[PDB]
């Protein structure tokens, strides 16, 4: 015997154990008689076009495959649950917080970034943490990392930043000049790059690491106030990292290794959780903040904004077709019920249009229409119609234009925004230069031990040593605007690694 | 007040007079608070990004439209069904006829042949007559036309007949000079232009016209004996049609008279029906029959092959939503269910490629998940998984290859096809010369009397006109080889045309 | 001898006479043997998979169609130039306004709005007069009608005024009540509504309108300095219009009238030319004029701002293939050289995200490497790679992430944008009751003569009558808000046609 | 300094250097002022619909991905010619052959068969090895393996096939028990599998493996007459392997091992060649071969059919951009120009649909005319007509239709199919058991040494161990079939693997 996800067939054959298998069809439903060999003339003729049942099989596998995602394409699903343990009705009316004890269906999707579908799975990279909630008032996507912040600041250089962490357009090979001329060029990605090539830039598997919404969302309570807030989900399994040496080892004996662990936990019942908290910024502090709060780069620091917990997140239940329930999977940063608002983060403001758009493309027009996309547990009801691959009735003979004297769908008035006000120039403000520095010096002297500054310094020259020497300069400064021994320990080791 | 259809949303309001309106949502299930004024900055400020209301609206706005049919564009919709009333089992072996009584739900589409979706109505032309048959053993369509005949003899000249009935590849107009080169060039299609230009090429409405399936089939009985069959089914409301003078006022006064017809009399509970009859001829009568039995511009003359009734087509039900229920209606004469088999017909060959080729174009890859495509009176199960906008359980965890020793589907041996001998050379044969002119004749002489018979020489000569003096030279040696009398009366009223 | 355009065939054999016919080929480049009879065994045999010269050819004919635009979908086009004639570089540093006598390539299209690609040209419905211009400095697309305003000034409201104006969901008939209910709850389409039904409701053809680019625009001089404007290009050809009478017996004796009327004349030398104006606001202008100046349903009155000529737009060119050149024609309103900006007009601003939107829907992705869509008078360079049907070298091996040290291209600091200040709250503004009236009493009264205002009237009544009578009430309410005697004559029509 | 592709951008701004960079423009060439940051309303307000610098370069970031290969995912390319050294010129027609001297232009891909896009190079699986010939007559497309067989027998078991090498529907992980009960319900699979799990499953890149096009094709001279044949392309730089301990380590060291191989030997002038011949059968000894000579699971031996030399491929270019040029390749084995034709072989039949009609998922409708794609040195006229994406002058304003009195293109009757006669039954004649075990023991006793057949069953015995012992079980009996020391080696060692 071996472990469950191996046992999958084995297990399928045995729950049916009891019925008849099911007559092989067409897929319009007509019974087939042999599949094995085709309708030729003469045992060693040419094949016919009234084979119909080889066209039919042919043009679906023929068309199998569909646009994998742009980035955090190599991905593991799982299905659950959230619940409510805590308090936080005074800052936020969004229906899934409304009291404790209540559930909500979530579903999760885990990826790296860089990596195509057939990547491995225990390398270098950022983990995406998606998690979409099934709520009353629509589906609610917490779209996150396993990293509180970012390399950028701006979706300008986001396309830009992918580009340079993916394949080179004309070799086609992964590129360490692209790499780190971008980092370099960008000092503002000195924080994420820091806790990038640290510890937790490999974690062992899906379960032994947090989730972080890393945006600043803005929360609304019923008397029509709003706070700003960062959402945390902390691992209850506790942190834990794989060494460079077993990463590598990995890479090549299970290239699925977190893929086959998050499976086979679920399977024996030893479900993961985590734990959501949020940390809160009134309006006011917001003004006086030494940073600008929205800094995709920037994290609220523990001792002034503590973490005030909310609920819990579990999985306890696996995909049953991995295309259709994880495959197809679309998250989208601005499906916010009422209660959860964006903040103007100029990164979130740029993922607003981001995701339903690539969605249009990757899945198709309809895509909400798919059953693990469908927002289930709310009535859906509009002035939209038609559009390839339409699914339900459309929405029947009803009205579809607004307004009418026919009564087809109202607006809610207490579902309107929170009003800002805001004054200014409108211009492209240059962001290049807010603090890129200080919440990093922190990280380095004072999260860090002697033992993980070490390692941190290693891991990043042993990437870096493959750029040219201008790039590595470049970079090294960057480190020592930091610190000083910070680019002094890389430059040492790149001094070797140069020969 | 006003006919049924004028009154549409009239009566959807009443039908809800006793609920409220539904709450607005986007697409995500997430209540709407105000979708008449955008999110801007001050009274007299720029839209913003944040203003996904706008943006989830306006991009299914934009995605409404998929490609019209590359023929049949224009279309009108009804559901009802086929109930047997006489037994030919001794023929037939499939469940649709299995005993006296049965019903089977039913989807017709009707159609023009050369207009796109905002053509008028009453043009002179063949008209489409399609009909799914939701079976146990899958879905079985019968795409027929109101001919028992068509133009042309091989699937090769169909692109090339098409596009001589459309517009001009630079002016965009209809051009007589290529539909009547095309003609003259293809005497085959001498039969169908004299059925197009005679009474019934412009019916009045689609209550009041027949379908044929024009092509041989054949039938297989439980014993594994087979016979070739027509399909005729004759209008229960009778044969009416429009005259040119009529057809011509409502092509402006009411370019949608069929569709509106269609409607009004389902609505007002005229349902129309049609007599299901078909043709019957054995393998040996098949050698000796006089033409080709497979050639498509031919028929069975009713003194040798009378009609055998089968059944009635009732039409009950209007369509709810128009897009979803008649705009992706998809038929594939490739869909035939056990007892249901194809004749060697050169162009229904074709047609068992063409058909589901377009569908995956038009609708998608997986066009039969679709509702009303669905074969949802029979257990769809196979090795066919993924594809864009995958919709059910994707078949689950279900094992996906064959053979396997887990159970999965199994084919069924008794669903064969049935098999013929067939020798010669694979060779492309000349059909351009199968007798073109003697069932013409017949039709001329023997089924037209003396005030028809004027009628379709002006019909024929009032568009002919338009075509330069080589081609109406051409084509009147056309109609002379059918009759003299045929090609003269034509050539009088050009001369006259001609000034 | 005929006109022009159905002697296109003949034209195109005659300026082809000298040389031999080409050889006939799959779309593979494999020249084919024969192209009339399929590959069979035996001459009533079965058609065999090896004929791929079969499938090649109905692959193509299957695959013919695309999504026809969501509206404007009934077009014209020609090719041509404009001409700068008087110098307005004081007022815009355009490329395309340079210097007097300067040329620069156009393309035109003009459509209806509400039609499908089959319906008559001779209807009631604005124009689509869209114009692009190929710059130096990339594409200018003038997308314009031949109103100078819009039934509607928000874009949160455009897919219902389509939705309205098109067919019923269930029906798929055009339905009064929608189009009326529609506008009488909607009151700021009077002046519009106006505009539609009196005579240049229906031009005759597209040579005998004026184009308006109906927003207001925003225009930026060498110095950095903005003004607003409109544009005004009006027929050289003089207006002139069809009857009620003329224009119902042209729909069904030539649907395609506009189309034709339109290659005639560039076929026979007469080319129809138009003369480009502007008007000028400054922004001085802009904080006291009475209206809101932005306001897609407002004119700028001629008195207080007169026109000022810029040059010639002139169409001498018909297409060579209809479908490649304007079918597959895609406008941006958001394609603006450096000089032209927009302005905040809530209408225009989306425009901005629904244009391109659609397009990579309806032509795919890559849209802008379709020849006619090209910016071929400009060079292209950006960090864009990849997507579907990518057709030239896809920009090389040249690095793709920005910036970079290895000089790829640089961005043009000349190049950004004006910059305005803008302050109030971020909310949504009801824009329902700007003054909806008085622009319009000025036009029934001052602008229209006797017998104008008595025939407009009978337009409205005999398109209003079918509608339910409490939306008559309605409607006639609005009416008599613009002049008692508006609802009035209105009232009495109404009252006669209600029997 | 490094190896030449990773030098690949150092190389673009040296080759530049004597140039100004390119101004920064949006896809419609409106150059760009700033690209770094967004416009927003302040330093820390709200993005903008304005800014279409975000929007055009977001959505075209969006629209990166297309539907990856559905086999053959992973591959590399590169360009040069065929040579003719020797006559061949009394056994096929074909212009590419016309005489020794001759060159042709040739596109070639490399691919492993079962890993999606991210996979490593150096793993256990045959290799695609696709060659495209652009010839006067057309594109040949002969898409060959790095081996002479294939696994199965019949199309119909293809896509089952395929998904047993592939993830488990639910799991998404590599299955054991998938690949073996697949493989051991069809034992004809034993030939090729041998092959797999020998020395040359893992080739020391793709200069060191041979060509084969496997499948028997048919040619054609210039009077009628008709041969079967089997090209083999061998290499000129020698087989060479990589031993499984290497091919392991290099998985996760250079996942991309074999596409950095050919780009450098490319680059540094070390071009790779290989030599063409191919194997002749005369249609008389096709009948009295004691094996099917059509059975794609058998070669013919050399002594009885020798190998005949026709020329050399060489390959002496680098793509400049991937995407554009190796990953939009399409290769048909249904392009064949006149001189080459298929045989009956049911396995190719199936490959002459499949093909087109995946690449019209994967690329487009029209996706032919994509530069790599297009037949560039043969002329292509036809009546096809239109499709997205179309790129050329759509063939003008010609006649569209066929025939025509117009002279638009005519058929070539040289070019006509070779006839052949076929006489039987219509029906499904089984194939699963044709010889499966005779040429399989010669390889074993006579092709390999003592050294090898052990290395082939500690390869085999390596992967079965992880199946079922059912599966096991069958498998071994399988190999014993062929040699009772083959099964009951591969059995000692699952003993011991077993515990
Ligand atoms: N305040 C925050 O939100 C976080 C801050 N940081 C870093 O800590 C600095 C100071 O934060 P402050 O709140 O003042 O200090 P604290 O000491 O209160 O917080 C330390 C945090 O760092 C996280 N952490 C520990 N090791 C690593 C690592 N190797 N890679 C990434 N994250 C790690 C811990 O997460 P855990 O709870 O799992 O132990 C813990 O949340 C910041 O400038 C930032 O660099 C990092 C994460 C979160």
């Amino acid at each position: 015997n071996r472990d469950p996800a191996s046992d999958q067939m084995k297990h399928w054959k045995e729950q049916r154990a009891a019925q008849k298998p099911d007559v092989l069809t067409t897929g319009g439903g007509n019974p087939v008689g042999d599949k094995l060999n085709s309708l030729t003339v003469g045992p060693r003729g040419p094949l016919l076009v009234q084979d119909v049942v080889f066209t039919d099989e042919m043009a679906h596998f023929d068309r199998e495959r569909i646009p994998e995602r742009v980035v955090h394409a190599k991905g593991a699903g799982a299905f659950g649950y959230f619940e409510v343990t805590h308090d936080i009705t005074r800052y936020s009316k969004a229906k899934v917080f409304e009291h404790i004890g209540k559930r909500t269906p979530i579903a999760v999707r885990f990826s790296t970034v860089a990596g195509e579908s057939g990547s491995a799975d225990t390398v270098r990279d950022p983990r995406g943490f998606a998690v979409k909630f099934y709520t009353e008032d629509g589906n609610w996507d917490l779209v996150g990392n396993n990293t509180p912040i970012f390399f950028i600041r701006d979706a300008l250089l986001f396309p830009s930043f992918i580009h340079s962490q993916k394949r080179n357009p004309q070799t086609h090979l992964k590129d360490p000049d692209m790499v780190w001329d971008f980092w370099s060029l960008r000092p503002e990605s000195l924080h994420q790059v820091s806790f990038l090539f640290s510890d937790r830039g490999i974690p062992d598997g899906h379960r032994h690491m947090d989730g972080y919404g890393s945006h600043t969302f803005k929360l609304v309570n019923a008397d029509g106030e709003a706070v700003y807030c960062k959402f945390h989900y902390k691992t209850d399994q506790g942190i834990k990292n794989l060494s460079v040496e077993d990463a590598a080892r990995l890479a090549h004996e299970d290239p699925d290794y977190g893929l086959r662990d998050l499976f086979n936990a679920i399977a024996t019942g030893n479900y993961p959780s985590w734990t959501l908290y949020i940390q809160v910024m009134t309006f006011s502090e917001a003004e006086i903040f030494p940073f600008n709060p929205f800094d995709l780069t920037k994290v609220w620091p523990h001792g002034d904004y503590p973490l005030i917990p909310v609920g819990k997140l579990v999985l306890n239940r696996n995909p049953v077709n991995y295309f259709a329930e994880v495959e197809q999977l679309a998250f989208d940063p601005s499906n916010m019920p009422p209660g959860i608002e964006p903040s103007p983060d100029k990164m979130l403001q740029g993922r607003l249009f981001a995701y339903p758009d690539t969605h249009r493309h990757r899945l198709g027009p309809n895509y909400l229409q798919i059953p693990v996309n469908c927002p289930y547990r709310a009535r859906v009801a509009n002035y939209q119609r038609d559009g390839p691959m339409c699914m339900m009735d459309n929405q029947g003979g009803a009205p579809n234009y607004y307004p009418n004297s026919f009564s087809a769908p109202e607006h809610q008035p207490s579902a309107l925004e929170h009003r800002t006000h805001f004054s200014g120039d409108v211009q492209r403000f240059n962001s290049a230069n807010d603090d890129n520095v200080t919440q990093v010096r922190t990280f380095y002297l004072k999260v860090l031990n002697e033992e993980q500054r070490k390692r941190l310094c290693e891991n990043i020259a042993g990437h870096l040593k493959d750029a040219q020497l201008f790039i590595q300069k470049k970079a090294v400064k960057n480190f020592s605007d930091v610190h000083p021994e910070y680019g002094s320990r890389i430059q040492a080791l790149l001094d070797k690694y140069n020969e």
